[PDB]
């Protein structure tokens, strides 16, 4: 059809129409936005995609970037729904677009940036299927791809052959192409919102911060992730260490910075993936090997200064956090946590647990941390030690850093909306001790509760639409709230009162100062203590 | 009468009979136990009292030792009930005895050691009147006197003319005389219990610790005071500093340690009392100038070691703490507290408050302290900042140190009973924000609620007898509980469960781990933090 044929400045693109609920919308899958980072392009900045001729078959899904595959619970849906579902390849720099039907004139664009510790990811996962959101909200949804792991973050600072943040650029480039072409799919370029979760949420905030990205989007949404998370960046120095340490495992020639790169450039992708985790510098839960580097090019200065002087894009943002963030990481990395078990923790594994969580802390620091989360009226409670550990991981790595980002931001920002998601899906396949898990508000945002066959309750399908509207309304207004709607208002977050809201099946309530006592400890006390040592 | 004539190894003593409630008991007032520490005896160890001839008129009260007089609220009963009520004099080394009638055969003896920061005190105060306890419980009650302030604690370590702890000896000496003569008043020497409150409670524990005192008594009771309180001792060094600094204010000749003493020996007592507080080394609430010194003679080693190795008298003890300990000190020394006022505290006086309370703490330490007692969900609450400050003073100076003493003690002790007093007298004249004040369980122990004219409620008179029995039964059993009585039992404190009880007008409840979270901070964390700095 004509609906299915579009002309972009890059070339002509033929999509496909796909069913969605009762109607039918059109989708363009796997349009390339950069020259494939294969060969000796490996490790280098993305290169714009030389226009093609003839029509491109954007009817099928693209390959997924090389990465670590979670084989911890083979067959378990809970775990595999995040594993790549398409042939992996180094040629994976494509993007996907879900367009309403009929094609809009020019409407709100939403760009999804997936994330998984910067070592995994994938735009093709079924949980990230645009059709429900695109259709239910009349919106042009586009999800992009980017290089994860060593392929996108290995950083030998001085070299032009392997500077870091490279995978952060694949992002910008996709962001560039969208800006330059989304108008042909009926999307309004002056109104694109980029929203990502976890490492994606941190990436979103890193583009709000970075000069070269700043101009390419309108607003932002960060879900369980701010750019200043302890796990989201490293010095060009640490980056270099891990760069060579990787070479060292792969029997590379660590003599010349040029040779190191050559060697790493000749290894089968999966060989790099095999030793990927052997470079971490300490035993710890929630830290990844290849991550963004604070280089001075993508980031002018340390993130703290930028945050501090207002050196960032000032627009309006909507961000949030989930009830049980740390849950997922403990299960995968702490001793004592088991999937098929209640997982009560000994006061002896709780100690081991704590060490893994604050790996950069000395004794005194660890005590502080314990004195903090330990209940002493009953200090050997299996559950209390388990749940208390979940809070340590969560607060330290996701909540508290975001709260910091939120305060320093709203001091210059043009609007700040904050949610606290805490509804546990009726059909979650993970065990209860895990609660409202990390990354599990995603399925609600993308509207899966809307399909019968996934057995979601009725008030859950209600909440999904409630979320999906907040999210889309914000995206094209800079406010979640309906201009007049007879509903309760999602109040703006102020440094005065600082209200936020509960996202769940029952009637919204607004609260104040989310985890303030616990976060002053993380954001102020602990740091000052480890500093004096 | 004959009842009123007693023959002690020191000489003959003629007492007086005094009315008590419905009956009449006999009392021997102001019997000397040492040669008056006047002249150049000033500062020196006590000297045994050379036997006199003829009969001694123990019918009237003795003089009170020289000391600072609280003139803060002239006329206010609340404050003056503690001020000396008899002519002060350097000749004040006497003791008093309330004996039942008829004279017992040989019954339980109870020795009261008063206390007031080691700078004030007095055995003659009406709140320390033995008759009610002596009579209601059939017990020989004796209260002693001892040298306070510089007169009893000035310590120039090397010198024999002014070693410290001197006032601690006046105590031992009284304790000696009781042991050697109480049998003639019908008291059983093999069963004397020494009980004191505040500085008196700390003194009691210092005799449990000291070798030379150990043998002179049976059991002990400490009320709001352990011997290891931060305010109860100093190094021979600090003692010496304050010794000379005192001389310095009084224009003494700080040249020779012998001359310093001579000078101080020629000043009118009250002149020493005038500059007494100018020697403290820092602005702070709850610290006194002349206090026991850890010399190596009275105390073999640091109290911590002694506590640690079991180097102490192992008998059974009964100790306790009051609900609002810090209350009284803030009122008198912190900025923002007023007697005739509600006393809500600014987040700005609260900071000043905290500094005064932990005077030996650096920044980091102060933050720790604040991070600890501050409520951040509402961090500028007048009441919360006021009450939170009361807990800091209390925990740090009375509760937590006692809990430490209690744990290390019961690990070798032959019985440990712990109470938590929290009843606010119906007729207290102090303001409510003060709550269950420091030193206000005394009037209950000494049975004042038993006299009508003092307008105490009926359940209060009930509680006073309840206390007075616990106290006396313990004193001659080593257990508060009645051999069979159909009442709830005051459980023993174990390092396992560690139960204690509530003392108040309603039915006793037993609880566990008194202020454990707050005390681990004081007893373990804070110390380790200020240590690493
Ligand atoms: C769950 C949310 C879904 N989304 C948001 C996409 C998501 C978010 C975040 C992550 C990263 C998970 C981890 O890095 C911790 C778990 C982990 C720990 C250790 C290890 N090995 C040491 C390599 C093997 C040990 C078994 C592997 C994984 C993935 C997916
Ligand atoms: C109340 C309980 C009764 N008993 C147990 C007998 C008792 C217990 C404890 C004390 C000591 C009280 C103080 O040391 C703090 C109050 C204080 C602070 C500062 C000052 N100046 C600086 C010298 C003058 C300032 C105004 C004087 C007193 C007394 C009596
Ligand atoms: C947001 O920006 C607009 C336009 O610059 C301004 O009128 C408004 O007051 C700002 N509001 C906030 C949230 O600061
Ligand atoms: C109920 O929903 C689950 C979750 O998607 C689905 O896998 C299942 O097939 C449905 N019914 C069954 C067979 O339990
Ligand atoms: C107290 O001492 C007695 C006699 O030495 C002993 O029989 C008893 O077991 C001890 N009890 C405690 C409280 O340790
Ligand atoms: C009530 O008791 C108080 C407290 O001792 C006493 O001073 C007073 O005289 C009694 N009655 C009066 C006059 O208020
Ligand atoms: C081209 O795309 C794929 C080839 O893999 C396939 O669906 C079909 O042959 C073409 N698409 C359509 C529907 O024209
Ligand atoms: C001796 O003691 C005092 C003297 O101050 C006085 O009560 C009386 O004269 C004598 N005591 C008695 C009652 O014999």
């Amino acid at each position: 059809h004509s609906e299915l044929l579009v002309n972009t400045k890059s070339g002509k693109v033929m999509g496909t129409r796909v069913p969605v609920l009762s109607s039918h919308i059109s989708a363009f899958l796997g349009i390339p936005f950069a020259e494939p980072p294969v060969g000796n392009m490996r490790f280098r900045r993305p290169e714009p995609k030389k226009p093609w001729s003839g029509v491109w078959n954007a009817s099928t899904y693209p390959n997924n970037c090389q990465q670590y595959v979670d084989e911890q619970f083979p067959g378990f849906s809970g775990s595999e729904m995040w594993n790549p579902n398409r042939e992996m390849s180094e040629d994976c720099l494509y993007l996907n677009i879900w367009v309403p039907s009929p094609r809009p004139k020019s409407t709100t664009v939403m760009v999804w940036i997936y994330g998984g510790g910067f070592y995994s990811g994938s735009s093709t996962l079924d949980v990230y299927n645009g059709k429900y959101l695109a259709y239910t909200e009349e919106v042009v949804l586009v999800s992009l791809s980017y290089r994860v792991g060593a392929f996108g973050f290995l950083a030998l600072h001085g070299s032009q052959e392997a500077p870091g943040n490279v995978g952060l650029l694949d992002q910008r480039m996709a962001l560039q192409w969208v800006h330059d072409n989304i108008q042909f799919f009926g999307g309004d370029p002056k109104t694109v919102t980029i929203f990502g979760e976890s490492a994606g949420g941190a990436s979103v905030g890193m583009h709000i911060l970075s000069p070269g990205s700043r101009d390419l989007f309108r607003r932002a949404i960060l879900q369980s992730g701010s750019p200043n998370c302890p796990w989201a960046s490293v010095s060009v120095a640490e980056g270099r260490r891990r760069a060579v340490e990787l070479g060292r495992n792969l029997n590379c020639n660590l003599n010349s910075d040029e040779e190191l790169i050559h060697c790493l450039r000749e290894k089968k992708p999966q060989e790099l993936i095999d030793v990927e985790w052997n470079v971490l510098p300490f035993d710890s839960i929630f830290r990844f090997s290849f991550v963004p580097v604070i280089d001075g090019e993508f980031f002018p200065t340390s993130l703290e200064s930028m945050l501090n002087s207002g050196n960032f894009k000032k627009t309006q943002i909507l961000l949030g956090v989930n009830k049980d963030e740390g849950s997922f990481f403990l299960l995968y990395g702490a001793p004592g946590f088991s999937k098929d078990s209640e997982s009560k923790i000994s006061r002896e594994d709780f100690m081991s647990g704590v060490k893994l969580s604050v790996p950069h802390a000395n004794d005194l620091g660890l005590d502080a941390v314990t004195l903090q989360y330990t209940d002493w009226m009953d200090d050997n409670n299996g559950i209390k030690n388990r749940d208390g550990l979940d809070d340590i991981v969560g607060d330290h790595n996701v909540i508290c850093p975001l709260m910091h980002f939120v305060n320093k931001y709203t001091k210059f920002g043009n609007g700040t909306y904050l949610y606290f998601f805490n509804h546990r899906a009726s059909n979650l396949v993970w065990p209860e001790w895990m609660g409202v898990i990390h990354g599990y508000e995603i399925e609600f945002v993308f509207g899966l509760p809307l399909v019968k066959e996934l057995n979601y309750t009725a008030e859950e399908e209600a909440l999904s639409r409630r979320i999906m509207h907040y999210w889309a309304t914000f995206a094209k207004t800079g406010n979640p709230n309906e201009p007049h709607s007879q509903e309760s208002k999602w109040p703006l977050f102020t440094t005065k009162e600082q209200k936020f809201i509960d996202l769940n099946t029952e009637p919204m309530k607004v609260h104040q100062r989310l985890r303030v006592q616990m976060c002053v400890f993380w954001n102020q006390f602990l740091p000052k203590l480890l500093n004096a040592t």
